[PDB]
């Protein structure tokens, strides 16, 4: 697939960033290079009205290199995009969920108004790891009684199992990595 | 303007966030309400291809949320799109600079190979106040020789004088509070 390759060919990595273990999988030459940003979301649109039909009400993007498809995504399906948030950002009542990232804690927040009960929506970020962010993204949209039908990103690293932590919520990613 | 009032009518504003007396202007729920975002879009994009023709080369976002505006206007604009971050987050050879934020001192960062000499970019925020993040983010794609022929974002908060900090690189708000 000739728009897949314009996609993984503008993953940069980095091994030992930020820290000594990682390799940092850096997606900023995709949005650098507009062929393969539409690319991306375009491959992502695809799949998930293939998947869902019209069932989709929102986009979710988590914070922040997620804001940077969210959007692109939301208007490529007819869609508005919603916004989960690293905590202390929102105004207005919001709920906030924790979840380990490095050797501490962190939190993300949703406005307790982002979503009705029923309203069904697919989180999108830039990249699954151990799954723990998308997880946290779950908890608080299933906490305003919303549907997630699906978590979708650019990359994965399958040997994190973050697609067995998100189980069962649907998950979808357009490149993987060890 | 009636693509403007579809922006304007889409600003939430809580007072007394994140301390008594400011009033902070949430943009999310222009994000939210699909024809608002593509309305936002486009005036923007109109105003920039009206502005500079054909010089301009890329657009810059700046983390956070103007990770939400930058590629979608950029990919309107048949643009790539660079990242202006918090420091720490991008891996590679950087430059950083400091600013002043709140209470204290910030920084934002660009790796090294964003931008070539003599590239022309436009940087987009969601919300101009002080400028001190605006001003950041030119100090430093000058440093990489590249040249910034605007900034641009959805708001501006006049009595915080942004523009005036910004000066000599021009700035344009889709909207103005005081
Ligand atoms: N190796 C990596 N390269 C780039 N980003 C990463 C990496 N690991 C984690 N992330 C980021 O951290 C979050 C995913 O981590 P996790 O919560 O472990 O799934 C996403 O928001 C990613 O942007
Ligand atoms: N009243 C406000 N409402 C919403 N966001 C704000 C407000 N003031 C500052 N900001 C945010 O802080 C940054 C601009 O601050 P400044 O550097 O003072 O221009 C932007 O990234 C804005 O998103
Ligand atoms: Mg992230």
């Amino acid at each position: 697939d000739s728009e897949l390759q314009l996609v993984e060919q503008r993953i940069r990595s980095f091994p030992d960033f930020p820290t000594p273990g990682v390799v940092f999988r850096d997606i900023s030459p995709v949005l650098k290079d507009p062929a393969s940003f539409r690319a991306a979301i375009g491959l992502l649109a695809r799949h998930l009205k293939a998947t869902h039909g019209g069932r989709i009400d929102y986009i979710a993007g988590l914070d922040s290199r997620g804001f940077l498809f969210g959007p692109s995504l939301a208007q490529e399906l007819g869609l508005g995009c919603v916004l989960i948030r690293k905590r202390g950002k929102l105004p207005g009542p919001t709920l906030w969920a924790s979840y380990s990232l490095e050797f501490g804690k962190a939190e993300l927040e949703i406005q307790k108004d982002a979503l009705e009960p029923g309203q069904r929506v697919v989180v999108v970020d830039d990249l699954l790891a151990t799954g723990g962010t998308m997880n946290a993204a779950c908890e608080l949209l299933g906490r305003l009684q919303a549907e997630v039908l699906e978590c979708v990103s650019l990359v994965e690293l399958t040997s994190l199992k973050g697609r067995e932590k998100l189980a069962p919520v649907p998950f979808f990613s357009l490149l993987q990595y060890e």
